[PDB]
This record gives structure tokens, C-alpha cells and sequence, in this order.
């Protein structure tokens, strides 16, 4: 497994504008487009991502190349941040995964905000984080997606996905 691979789990693969979890419209793999109410404005942004007039609609090369994209850039603002950088270099490979899924979903910023679960992961003291990270919204708003991520940190084991 790896970390396309598991994010192509938890996100799905969709080809038309579609709306989120949250209610924001999003496209392909977990591609956020807007957090604006218009479809119109989602289309716009949507045009100006794939360089292309889309009507609404991608083609999986397409959803693969925004997915590429992201995933990068998930990577590089983890390098980049102050607070993250420290816990990714101090994690396994696998952990790291997790931490990336976490990124991807919620932005730099919110992952940034766990100050306490961050301290523990670095620690080491994975009981005692994963019991931390679900008393949070994002927990009680996505549990099953958070309860595979959490028992990826607690085990360092992809078994929440062996599953899937």
C-alpha cells in the first residue's frame, strides 16, 4: 500500500463537480475546488485547474494529474512548516502516510492546530495520541476516514485498510 493508494480509498474517484462532505464542490480524488456557494464559481475554478473549458466534467487522466498535484503539495507544505516538519521526520514510514492523509484532508493550518497529538506522536506514545486525535470535530464529522487514519498511527500497520 502506499499513500496514492490509500487516499484513493478514503476520497473516492469522481468525474463530475460534486459536493463534499462539508457541502463544498470538489472534483476527482478529494480535489477541493471552492468554498463558495456557486456552481458557477466552482466551474470558473474549475477551468482555470485543467486549462480547459470543462463544462463540469474531467477525464480520470485528469483527476490523476490534480491527484499528483495535491499529493506534492501536501508533501512540500509539511517540509516547509515549522510545526510539522519535526513530527514528520521523526515518524516510520507508514506513520507518515498518516500524517500526509491528515494534510491532504484539512489543510497544513488545521493538521498545525494538534498541537498536543503532534507532541505525543513525537513522543512516541501512540495510545495516548490516538485517544487525543478523535477529541476533535474532525473525528465526529468523518469518523470512519478518521478511525482508519488513527489506527494507522496507533499500529504503523496498514491493516484499517487491508480490509478496503
Amino acid at each position: 500500500m502506499n499513500i496514492f493508494e490509500m487516499l484513493r480509498i478514503d476520497e473516492g474517484l469522481r468525474l463530475k463537480i460534486y459536493k463534499d462532505t462539508e457541502g463544498y464542490y470538489t472534483i476527482g480524488i478529494g480535489h477541493l475546488l471552492t468554498k463558495s456557494p456557486s456552481l458557477n464559481a466552482a466551474k470558473s475554478e474549475l477551468d482555470k485547474a485543467i486549462g480547459r473549458n470543462c463544462n463540469g466534467v474531467i477525464t480520470k487522466d485528469e483527476a490523476e494529474k490534480l491527484f499528483n498535484q495535491d499529493v506534492d503539495a501536501a508533501v512540500r507544505g509539511i517540509l516547509r512548516n515549522a510545526k510539522l516538519k519535526p513530527v514528520y521526520d521523526s515518524l516510520d514510514a507508514v506513520r507518515r502516510c498518516a500524517l500526509i492523509n491528515m494534510v491532504f484532508q484539512m489543510g497544513e493550518t488545521g493538521v498545525a492546530g494538534f498541537t498536543n497529538s503532534l507532541r505525543m506522536l513525537q513522543q512516541k506514545r501512540w495510545d495516548e495520541a490516538a485517544v487525543n486525535l478523535a477529541k476533535s470535530r474532525w473525528y465526529n464529522q468523518t469518523p470512519n476516514r478518521a478511525k482508519r487514519v488513527i489506527t494507522t498511527f496507533r499500529t504503523g500497520t496498514w491493516d484499517a485498510y487491508k480490509n478496503l
